[PDB]
């Protein structure tokens, strides 16, 4: 790979851990100057289903697909400048503070059409917006966890945590108490928590 190849991608494939649209979404450019960008909402009632296939797909770059893409609705799209510095590979964050959509929580996907002669690196990436936290560590017979408010760290009552193996079918679910607990068993097939409270969702990968 000694060729100076123009070449577009995310900088990352996905992470289930929430940010906020004031973040950006990071994409890697060398001698590009636009990328088209698809943005998609997960389906609340499809989540588990996407999640668990998103997690046996993301073992690549092309993980999207006509099938994955009908558990989502497109919100948006749009054609981003860049103006990377020439022979440079440079960071880029593509703005997402004036895209309508993005001002509501969700389970976001953002595909790149590849159309032209650039190389696609990660064409698809995978974002939260979500006000909670969800943490996880197992103790003896117990897996503790821990529900939050992103914007200040406390503890949040009422989250209903649910209990996912690597097929998305729910094990069991609890809801946190007023310290923001959740105690649930050490299941052998454990893969996902999915915690949600009005209309707001996180998920996170137990194996990682």
């Amino acid at each position: 790979a000694m060729d100076i190849q123009p070449s577009v991608g995310f900088a990352s494939r996905g992470s289930l851990l929430p940010g906020k649209v004031v973040e950006g979404l990071p994409v890697m450019a060398l001698n590009v100057n636009n990328v088209d960008v698809n943005f998609f909402r997960v389906k609340p009632e499809s989540l588990p289903a996407f999640i668990s296939q998103w997690e046996y797909r993301n073992s690549l770059a092309n993980w999207q697909s006509d099938k994955l893409l009908q558990m989502a609705d497109l919100v948006y799209t749009g054609r981003f400048d860049l103006n990377p510095a020439r022979n440079t590979r440079e960071k880029l964050l593509l703005p997402l503070g004036d895209i309508k959509p993005l001002q509501q929580a969700g389970v976001y996907l953002a595909v790149m059409n590849q159309a032209g002669r650039y190389d696609y690196s990660n064409p698809a990436t995978l974002f939260t917006l979500s006000d909670i936290g969800v943490s996880a560590h197992r103790y003896h017979n117990r897996l503790d966890i821990f529900t939050q408010s992103l914007e200040n760290g406390a503890a949040q009552q009422g989250i209903e945590v649910s209990l996912l193996n690597e097929k998305g079918q729910t094990l069991t679910q609890a809801t946190s108490d007023a310290q923001g607990h959740v105690q649930l068993e050490n299941d052998k097939n454990a893969a996902l928590l999915l915690a949600r409270k009005d209309g707001q969702t996180t998920l996170l990968d137990l194996k990682l």
